Order: structure tokens, then C-alpha cells, then sequence
């Protein structure tokens, strides 16, 4: 893409320790899966392109960019040590939106459903084992 977007965050790195647990197993096969299908999630499968949106300042007010999609790659590609680690690049992701737009815009109305659906999923993020 442009050389105006930042490079996205990183899905692959070998020298960066790997595991399989249960609980990131759930968060691909229910959390990922769940929250892709939705209706509301096309603005986030993909990182912010602000060339394309128009939104210069994009990358200037978040540093710390997440995305569905990279959460995808990771997830598929065992990037991740544990839960949290993922959790935490949703939780990334949703507090993106949050910081950058106005409450009520349409983006945030869509985060939040989203986030609905993820905290009823993590909740029930199941013991490790
Ligand atoms: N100068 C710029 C930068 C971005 Br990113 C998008 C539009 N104009």
C-alpha cells in the first residue's frame, strides 16, 4: 500500500517464543470467528488505510494501531505466548476507535457492538489447561 501508512504490526517473527493453550484455541474458533461474521465488522478486518479515508492525522493520533485482521494472522499463525497477549490487541483495537472518534459516530456505535459480543465471549474464556 501507500508509503503514507505505516507498516502494519508484526504477524510473523521467529525469534519470538510461540504456544498453542486452549484459550487461544477458543479465542480464533469463538471470539475470532464470532465477531468477523458480524454485520459491523468491515471497518475493522483490515488496518486503517488513511490515505484512502482521508484521514491524515490518523496515524499522528494512534500509535498504537490494531486490527481484526492482524489479530486474524496472528491468531492463525501462532504468533501469540497466551490469552492475554490477545486480548489485549482487541482491547487495542477497540480503544483506537474510541480515542479517535466523536461517541455516537458510526464507527463507535459499531465498535461498541462489537465489544458486546467480545466481553459476553471473554467471560466466558474457558480455564487453561
Ligand atoms: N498529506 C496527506 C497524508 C495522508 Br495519510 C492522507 C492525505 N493527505
Amino acid at each position: 500500500g501507500s508509503h503514507m501508512n505505516p507498516p502494519p504490526p508484526e504477524t510473523s517473527n521467529p525469534n519470538k517464543p510461540k504456544r498453542q493453550t486452549n484459550q487461544l484455541q477458543y479465542l480464533l474458533r469463538v471470539v475470532l470467528k464470532t465477531l468477523w461474521k458480524h454485520q459491523f465488522a468491515w471497518p475493522f478486518q483490515q488496518p486503517v488505510d488513511a490515505v484512502k479515508l482521508n484521514l491524515p492525522d490518523y496515524y499522528k493520533i494512534i500509535k498504537t494501531p490494531m486490527d481484526m485482521g492482524t489479530i486474524k494472522k496472528r491468531l492463525e499463525n501462532n504468533y501469540y505466548w497466551n490469552a492475554q497477549e490477545c486480548i489485549q490487541d482487541f482491547n487495542t483495537m477497540f480503544t483506537n476507535c474510541y480515542i479517535y472518534n466523536k461517541p455516537g459516530d458510526d464507527i463507535v456505535l459499531m465498535a461498541e457492538a462489537l465489544e458486546k459480543l467480545f466481553l459476553q465471549k471473554i467471560n466466558e474464556l474457558p480455564t487453561e489447561e
